């Protein structure tokens, strides 16, 4: 027997899902056998396959193979890689030859799942907030593959904090506290970070920071003064607060309007939004309060977002002059008793400083020039003049001497007594 001489197309090509549910490769192989042309034809059928072959060839008697895969089955293959299944043909006669089917993969993106957002708040925690979560990905193209790439995932423009992912696809987002203190209560930054399966297969994950508000820094004056009768009918105070807020100049401004008083409060204070207030108070309110007496009255504003700060405003008392009336005159004659002749009266106080200042000075009364009596007072206001009789006897029948006597209440108003003495023969 003389081997057959078998030639023509033994090669042959399919890509991964070139076409589906089947990728398909044809060829003709021609056979001469010197013992005939009865033994010039193929054995009609399956060639034999290479161990792990997943493909199948058929060939006619006519030398017509086809190689048949399913297309799901080659999947696996990752972008490039190649697959060399062989099949085993033969004559009638049983000379073989081998058809070999090269299978190339093609690239599947990779399949990312799992947790893909996150949320801090503003000052949850300090210096850094932090936002964890778990991708995770497959990849039909392999183990190789099924992987992320280990790193920092690329920023949205203007992100405040950072992201990196671990090959397992455990991922962590920080912030520093300190770059996001600007954002006001409920306020919203989001921030993506793009991270990557080996093959380049992409993922977000979208970081919500949602701010707190911020506490207004006010100072500036929040002390005034107002003194009595400084002016009239009103005592008026001024003075400029400031304010700044971190959350922004939406909220670096005062609520315009009135200060909430304290309670018992005389006067009031009215604020602009830019921090200028204006206490008043009716000058008539306060006559009550005595020389260096103060009332403390306070005042409470906000800014925008609820701060509060207190203006505080002292009110300092002046003197008010007692007023003393009652019985400042008294008369004495000659020879009417002997030795003193004696006069008495009472005086009466009473002072817009209060009861506290109804009263006298016990003491002399000062003499006028020349006096020849002298005069008492009690605290009540009783005074008592006293003159010797010997003293008044040059005066003649109906000539009159007149003596005065300055007396005080305990604020210091002077009043006179004025006691006239008539002689006789
Ligand atoms: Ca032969
Ligand atoms: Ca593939
Ligand atoms: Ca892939
Ligand atoms: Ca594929
Ligand atoms: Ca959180
Ligand atoms: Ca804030
Ligand atoms: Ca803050
Ligand atoms: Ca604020
Ligand atoms: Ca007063
Ligand atoms: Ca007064
Ligand atoms: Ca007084
Ligand atoms: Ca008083
Ligand atoms: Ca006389
Ligand atoms: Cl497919
Ligand atoms: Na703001």
């Amino acid at each position: 027997n003389d081997a057959a001489v078998i030639t023509g197309s033994d090669t042959g090509a399919v890509t991964e899902d070139e076409s589906t549910p089947l990728l398909t490769e044809t060829g003709t192989l021609s056979v001469t056998d010197v013992d005939g042309a009865d033994e010039a034809k193929f054995q009609a059928g399956n060639g034999t396959p290479s161990a792990g072959a997943l493909g199948s060839l058929t060939i006619t008697e006519g030398g017509a193979w086809t190689y048949n895969v399913d297309n799901s089955k080659v999947q696996y293959l990752g972008e490039g890689e190649t697959k060399v299944e062989t099949f085993t043909v033969a004559s009638v006669d049983g000379t073989t030859h081998t058809v070999t089917i090269t299978i190339t993969g093609v690239n599947d993106a990779a399949v990312i799942t799992g947790s893909d957002t996150g949320a801090v708040t503003e000052d949850e925690s300090n210096p850094t907030l932090t936002e964890t979560g778990t991708l995770s990905v497959t990849d039909v193209d392999g183990a190789d593959e099924a992987k992320f790439l280990a790193g920092n995932g690329t920023p949205s423009a203007g992100a405040l904090g950072s992201l990196t992912i671990t090959e397992g696809g455990a991922w962590t987002y920080n912030v520093d506290n300190s770059k996001v203190q600007y954002l006001g209560e409920g306020e919203t930054k989001v921030e993506t970070f793009t991270v990557a399966s080996v093959d380049g297969t992409t993922h977000t994950v979208t970081i919500t920071i949602t701010g707190v508000n911020d506490a207004a820094v006010i100072s500036g004056s929040d002390t005034g003064a107002v003194t009595e009768d400084e002016s009239t009918p009103l005592l008026t105070e001024t003075g400029t607060l400031s304010v700044t807020d971190v959350d922004g100049a939406d909220e670096a401004k005062f609520l315009a309007g009135n200060g909430v008083a304290s309670n018992g409060a005389l006067g009031s204070l009215t604020i602009t939004e830019g921090g200028a207030w204006t206490y008043n108070v009716d000058n008539s309110k306060v006559q009550y309060l005595g020389e260096g007496e103060t009332k403390v009255e306070t005042f409470t504003v906000a800014s925008v977002d609820g701060t509060t700060h207190t203006v505080t405003i002292t009110i300092t008392g002046v003197n008010d002059a007692a007023v003393i009336s009652g019985s400042d005159t008294g008369a004495v004659t000659e020879d009417e008793t002997n030795p003193l002749l004696t006069e008495t009266g009472t005086l009466s106080v009473t002072d817009v400083d209060g009861a506290d200042e109804a009263k006298f000075l016990a003491g002399n009364g000062t003499p006028s020039a020349g006096a020849l009596g002298s005069l008492t007072i009690t605290e009540g206001g009783a005074w008592t003049y006293n003159v010797d009789n010997s003293k008044v006897q040059y005066l003649g029948e109906g000539e009159t001497k007149v003596e005065t006597f300055t007396v005080a209440s305990v604020d210091g108003t002077t009043h006179t007594v004025t006691i006239t003495i008539t002689g006789v023969n």
